[PDB]
């Protein structure tokens, strides 16, 4: 039914699950805006091939050529799966608005579910190839923000009663580096083109005169070409037509309002902002040193992971209010820092 | 069936569902009176677009153009699914209504789907975008109360046998920042905006003739435009029109029903009252200072969700019990919390 | 199938789960009487729903016209779902009954499933409001009970080899507060004013002459209201009318007997008997004061609640065991207390 | 499929599932002869619902009036519904029999699920008031034997290196007290009562002429009471009628093959006999005192309990397989209890 439909495809976690292995424990390893807009640009046209043959919507068949009343059901059936399997023999069926509508017509469910997969792929290539790589990379960082913290919290614990930056040499060299933003950015604009390629093609379809679903059908290929009982040819006409309009036009609406938010991802550079690790510079065990902006490195893309998945962080949680804190000044960051004990 | 529906959609926890990670355990991230009013506005009509097309309700097919005794059962039914896909074709009917309410009355379900997608959209934003934050915030003050307690009643002890205000400095920071609130408000509004156009939407159709179903249509176009045989136009019912009347009415009182409490919701600092943190302020090392009231920030957005998800801490209940015997005064507020004995 | 539904309704645990939450870990929540009252007022309803179109007890289709012989099946079909359609236009059809006993036939199922919701809003309101504090508030009691009387044996086995009635002021205090115990009637009054009025209906409904569905329809508007070839009139009958009115009557005789015990609810001080907190007046270190009878305040419904769930509290089972060999009076309170041995 | 309903009602744990939940691990709660007396009760006559409509033994639809050739299908078939709607309207129909017959041909179904719902209640009612109380009673005296078990052997093994009988105290007062037994004696004569009622039904409805399924059934009341071309009546055979009486006089000779088993049942304190307690005579720290025996009082239904559920307990077990050994004689009861080492 259409609200089953729509409890799988919107109000459940479709494609929102979680890796599920031990591997990645809490780690989204996808961006909320990247995920969103996967998750709309597959999800929406399944939802829409749904919708278009839900039992209340649909008539019936697809297709009824209006046989001659001495026609039999089975002749009418015939005639009807006839022109249904003849829509792509052009010599058949004589239809002003030509053949293409017609293969359009009768093939757009697996239209859509093309643009759905191949919109699909780039998400599944990501989390196939360069996802486990920044899985561990960012495991390793959280731990040493986690370690290093500690020691911090330890030394002014014994002041009140190695040290290399590990972790800031790690990012530096990660500046360097560009295979995981260029692997991103290739996956994104793959994800435009096909959503251009789809709005395209969708537009195309809406833009048809609807009356292209009504096409001349001729069974008089055989020994039925010289039979005389049966007319020279049928008016068949493609029932759902005008939905699947409906719903390409909806689905163009989605994807021209989705293609600026691909836009705006693409330019990574732009959205890391708001250090994460400003925060960790009051750590006298941490280097007073952020170094990560205004690069097209993985840097800027490893910020943004950060800054996406770093709320799971007791130390970064830690830290982050201590900042807040520090905004009226009454206090001092030390002073606090002792007083939260929050080691773990 | 239509108990199943039930059962389904009001009887279960339809949308209730508590997110399923462990990064939120037993946290709401969502008020009761928000929760109630999404799940309303997205469940109902789900429900109304299953219970419109259950198969008891439902004669049978949605359309029915009485074709004549000499048309076969195939042209009939050609008949029926042409007009039924000519709906948008205004050419080929003719109705006193227009064609307008023949759209609607096609596409009742998908613009019932659309209501419900557009208000599940404002929650999901709110979940996905401004309750990590909120989640974090919320568990560190929950522990730091946790904590301040542990340590109060320790010294407790001691006597019987740092001391910072980060929490209270926290929130005072968190009266500034509006962030939060703001995209509260936002949300709120924006399911306001979409209840108060389902409504207008629903009146409108509720508002039909109830003779707007049926419309004459005009299978006489291509090779049959001159043909004789066939009648110049068809009677064509749509059924369920009624029942699509009854449930856009029930809809309607729904939605006119709930628009109030969402008017309520938006004015969140009349909300804010029943000073959660008042209890709080018998504690030796707890400041007596509350600072939470009269203000469009996110401070009393973080007050609602306290005095919310407040319950689960034994901390809270030991001193909200203090504070309810304390309306005698028998007794004294260190004594009675040096009996609790309720550290942990 | 019958049998299903009957599983599914009666001998499954169809709204008998208990809350799936750590937070109410083994309590109700919800007293048996209004256990039972809710799920038979919700689950029959549904139970009846669901069997009048069952496989078996359905015969077909819900209305047949009885079109003339010359018309062919679909013309039939259309009579048959116009009429369907225009039970609700007045016009259409003529009726010795009148049109709302043929809109009651239409819509049965959509009133049996208003009653069933509109009986499980009360409940529901209870368990999302007046739950969790009910809760919080048993659990700290019983959590206090047992603390106590591990003090208390503790006390004895001390003798043997703060002292402050926390509890006991909670109650007292409790006493004051009526929020809780006014909810608890509003709801129940609502469910008895939903009971009533459904019994009003089904009554009605009964009432009929069973000839009512049985109307004359007639498909003459528009090209077809001055059109030769059809009988001015048609012959319907909504079939399962009969089901209808059986299942109706038998609704409303589960309905008036349930009633009494709505209105025995009702009266919370009556039902609050039996004191619980008799029976750990014997503790010394439990002071000797019951103060819990005689008003319409929330410590008669928490009386009920802890009589109704304190049996999982092996201190209260152990001083209720006492209590009973104290019916004999061969042995001593305070020997038979040290020799149980119950600490935990 | 026939299969299937077997594996679900005779093959699974259908109402043979235990309590789901923690406060009863390990206990029945229920007899074993009282549980098989409402399994049988209960998923006889829905089996036989089922089998009645299953796919294979179904011809088809349960009426059909036989009208003739001139009339259309949808005229048959709305003579057909018409009818079956139409057993209860007296004035339309003319049976031999009379029209109760066809009340209980048609309605068959929803009486054996009447009735299984009537025989499924009692012990519904036992589960929900007195199953509870029992189960924290029972579990006191396990947890009791068994502490005492330790105790007394702990004692021999010291030899060989309070003393209150609280437990015999407890069940002296249950001697006293009736609750329980009484609501268990009304519970199985309401069974009792319902399979006798069963039972008469079944036979009424098995002794009829096997013709009064055979029904004459007359379209001729409204526009078409004056109508020539319809017959003045028609011949309509109730379907399954035939599968329906065979099935009921299995239900009968199953209940009267049962009530014996139930009126069994009812002398609880005949029942109650080979004395669990008597093994426990032998402990040094047990008193020699069974006093359990010719009662019409709880204490018997609980004597039964034990012997129903005392298997699962350890010590029980131990001093069962002493008293075993006892009958030859040729070692000492003290002196196998020591070297058994038993205690868990
Ligand atoms: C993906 C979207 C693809 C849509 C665009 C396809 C490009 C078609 C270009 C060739 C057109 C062509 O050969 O001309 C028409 C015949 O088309 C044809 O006979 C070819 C039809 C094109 C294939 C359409 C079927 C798509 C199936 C997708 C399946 C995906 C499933 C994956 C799981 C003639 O007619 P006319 O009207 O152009 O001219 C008639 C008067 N000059
Ligand atoms: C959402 C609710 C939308 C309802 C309001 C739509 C505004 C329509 C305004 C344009 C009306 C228009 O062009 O005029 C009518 C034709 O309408 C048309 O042909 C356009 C019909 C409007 C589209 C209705 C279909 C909604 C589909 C929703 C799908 C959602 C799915 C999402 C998963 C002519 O007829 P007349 O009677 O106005 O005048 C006839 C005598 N002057
Ligand atoms: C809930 C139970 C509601 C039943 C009582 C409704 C009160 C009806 C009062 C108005 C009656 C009225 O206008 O008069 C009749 C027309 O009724 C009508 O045309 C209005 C019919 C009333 C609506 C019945 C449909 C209930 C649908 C429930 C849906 C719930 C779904 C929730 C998920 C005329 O005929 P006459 O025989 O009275 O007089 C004919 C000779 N004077
Ligand atoms: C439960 C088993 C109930 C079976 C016994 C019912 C007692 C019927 C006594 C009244 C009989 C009566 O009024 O007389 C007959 C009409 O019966 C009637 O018109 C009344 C028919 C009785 C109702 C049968 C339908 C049972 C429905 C059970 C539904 C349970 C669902 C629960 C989920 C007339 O005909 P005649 O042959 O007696 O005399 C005809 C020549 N003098
Ligand atoms: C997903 C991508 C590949 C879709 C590409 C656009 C598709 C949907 C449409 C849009 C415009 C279309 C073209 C419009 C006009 C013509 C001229 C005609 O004589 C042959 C077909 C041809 C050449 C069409 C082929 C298909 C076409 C290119
Ligand atoms: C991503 C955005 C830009 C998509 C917007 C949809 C655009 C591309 C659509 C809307 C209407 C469409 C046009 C509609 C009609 C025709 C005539 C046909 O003979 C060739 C294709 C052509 C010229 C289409 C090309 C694509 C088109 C311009
Ligand atoms: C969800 C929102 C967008 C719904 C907006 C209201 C819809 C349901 C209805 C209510 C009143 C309607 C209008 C009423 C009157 C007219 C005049 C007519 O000559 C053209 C259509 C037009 C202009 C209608 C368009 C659709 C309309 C605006
Ligand atoms: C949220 C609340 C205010 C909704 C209440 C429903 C209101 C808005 C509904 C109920 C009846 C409706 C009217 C019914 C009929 C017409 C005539 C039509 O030619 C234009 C629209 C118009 C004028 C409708 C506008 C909207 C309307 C006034
Ligand atoms: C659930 C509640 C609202 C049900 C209320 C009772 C319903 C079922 C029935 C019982 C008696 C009925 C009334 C009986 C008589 C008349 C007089 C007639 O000229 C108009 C309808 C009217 C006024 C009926 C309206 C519906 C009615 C009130
Ligand atoms: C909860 C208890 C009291 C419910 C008992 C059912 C009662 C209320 C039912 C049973 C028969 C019913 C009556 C049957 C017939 C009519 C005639 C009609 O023109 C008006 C309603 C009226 C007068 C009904 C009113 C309600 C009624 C009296
Ligand atoms: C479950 C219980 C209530 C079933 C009771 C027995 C039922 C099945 C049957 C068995 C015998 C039957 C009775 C036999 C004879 C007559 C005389 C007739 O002129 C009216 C019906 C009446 C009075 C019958 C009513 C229904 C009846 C009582
Ligand atoms: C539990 C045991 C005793 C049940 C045995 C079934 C008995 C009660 C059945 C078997 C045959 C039945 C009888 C069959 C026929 C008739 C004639 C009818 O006009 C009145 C009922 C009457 C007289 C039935 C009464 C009940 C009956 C005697
Ligand atoms: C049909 O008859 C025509 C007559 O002109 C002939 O040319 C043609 O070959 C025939 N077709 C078949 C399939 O026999
Ligand atoms: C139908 O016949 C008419 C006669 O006036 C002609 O104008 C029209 O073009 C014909 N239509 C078709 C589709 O051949
Ligand atoms: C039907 O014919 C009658 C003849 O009196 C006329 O009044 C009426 O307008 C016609 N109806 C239609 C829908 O053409
Ligand atoms: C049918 O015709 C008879 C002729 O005697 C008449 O008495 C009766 O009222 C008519 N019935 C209807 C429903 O018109």
């Amino acid at each position: 039914a259409i609200a089953q439909l729509a409890t799988e495809y919107v109000f459940s976690d479709f494609l929102l699950k979680e890796p599920t292995e031990p591997k990645f424990k809490g780690l989204r390893l996808e961006l909320a805006v990247d995920k969103m807009v996967t998750c709309i640009a597959v999800g929406l046209p399944l939802l829409l091939i749904s919708l278009a043959f839900a039992q209340e919507i649909s008539i019936g068949t697809q297709i009824s050529c209006f046989s001659p009343s001495s026609f039999s059901w089975r002749q009418a059936a015939f005639v009807d799966s006839y022109c249904w399997a003849a829509v792509q023999q052009k010599n058949s069926l004589q239809s002003e608005s030509g053949n293409l509508p017609l293969w359009l017509h009768k093939f757009f469910p697996y239209i859509l579910l093309l643009f759905a997969i191949l919109l699909y792929l780039p998400p599944l290539f990501w989390r196939f190839a360069a996802a486990p790589h920044i899985c561990s990379d960012l495991k390793f960082i959280m731990e040493e923000l986690d370690k290093v913290y500690n020691r911090a919290i330890k030394a002014a614990k014994s002041a009140r009663d190695f040290k290399y930056p590990i972790v800031e040499q790690y990012l530096k060299t990660k500046k360097n580096s560009n295979n995981l933003i260029i692997k991103y950015i290739s996956c994104r604009l793959l994800t435009l083109i096909i959503i251009l390629l789809a709005c395209i093609y969708l537009g195309y379809y809406f833009s048809l005169s609807s009356l292209s679903d009504e096409f001349v059908c001729s069974i008089k290929s055989g020994i039925l070409r010289n039979d005389s009982t049966v007319p020279d040819q049928f008016q068949c006409k493609l029932i759902a037509v005008g939905i699947f309009q409906l719903l390409s036009v909806i689905n163009l609406v989605v994807y021209v309002l989705l293609a600026p938010v691909v836009v705006y991802t693409l330019f990574v550079p732009f959205r890391q902002k708001t250090d994460v690790l400003k925060v960790y510079e009051i750590l006298p065990t941490f280097d007073v040193l952020h170094f990560k902006s205004e690069g097209y490195n993985d840097l800027s893309l490893y910020n943004l992971f950060l800054e996406e998945n770093i709320s799971e962080v007791k130390s970064y949680k830690c830290l982050k209010v201590l900042e807040n804190i520090k905004s009226s000044g009454q206090g001092i960051d030390p002073m606090l820092l002792l007083t939260n004990l929050g080691m773990i």
